[PDB]
C-alpha cells in the first residue's frame, strides 16, 4: 500500500486504506 513505484510485496507497509483503495491504484508503495 501507498502511493509511488514498484509492488507492495518489495516491501510490505502498514497501509490499512489499501485493501479497499478502490481506483486502479492497489498493489503499490511509497
Amino acid at each position: 500500500g501507498g502511493g509511488g513505484p514498484t509492488p507492495e510485496y518489495f516491501l510490505m507497509p502498514i497501509d490499512p486504506a489499501w485493501l479497499q483503495a478502490n481506483l486502479p491504484n492497489t498493489g503499490k508503495y511509497n
